[PDB]
């Protein structure tokens, strides 16, 4: 979950830890999907790091298609372990703050607005706007702002 | 239901049939509580028409406390049968399309993601802005837009 692999081929995500990248499971299954030369300078397997995404997050799924459409848009992204930190496309996370927190989830999965609100205040609790991603069945992705008038 | 009323003494609420204001009952326990004269000229109760509001829309207090605020801090609206109509104050509706569709909810009333995209999708089938009020324990309501991007 530590890759000794400078930050930017693995597209910046995750913590730059100086020494190795600080990945998550969502955004690791995504390097190894699109870069397969790392796939073996590291040696592990998809079904081994999604069989631990899902044990740790409930919507990894989610996470994992989010990151993954917003990363081929261009979009620079970080998992923060709860929101997708958003950034304009060439930009380096951590070196402003990032234009949304997102938070993914897919449309059957239950909610009350009292939660949507407990979501959002988090992200204004942060001092950024937030942003919901939806993942539909086939995988793509709509986004949507959500604010306080 | 149908008050044999001048729109403006209303509060322009409800539809103006000509003859008569079509009005739901959440409008109309707003205008029994501040038009007391009116409540005579009219002489039924807000127990009654409570408790038909209540037998017809689920979400009846939610849509009468938005109805109430809106109304109150200068806004003038129109219940739709679902959505809350939102004009600029001083226009009256119907003379120019809402500026919003309010969808008035309380935050313990459960949802899917699934919902708020049908009910988001609903206002954009009608070409406008949607807006979702949230109504708190005390009665107090708070607006949030909800938009794709």
């Amino acid at each position: 979950m530590n890759l000794r692999i400078p930050w930017k081929e693995v597209y910046y995500l995750g913590y730059n830890m100086g020494n190795y990248i600080k990945i998550s499971e969502p955004e690791l299954l995504f390097v190894l999907r699109n870069k397969p030369q790392i796939k073996d300078r590291l040696k592990l397997d998809e079904k081994t790091i999604i069989k631990e995404g899902v044990k740790k997050y409930k919507n990894f799924w989610e996470i994992y298609y989010t990151v993954k459409d917003l990363i081929l848009r261009g979009y620079r992204v970080r998992f923060d372990g709860f929101f997708i930190e958003l950034y304009e496309k060439g930009i380096i996370p951590g070196t402003i703050e990032q234009d949304y927190l997102v938070y993914p989830v897919s449309g059957e999965i239950r909610m009350t607005w009292g939660e949507l609100l407990d979501i959002y205040n988090k992200a204004i609790a942060r001092k950024s706007k937030f942003m919901l991603a939806i993942v539909d069945s086939e995988g793509d992705v709509t986004y949507y702002e959500f604010r306080k008038l």
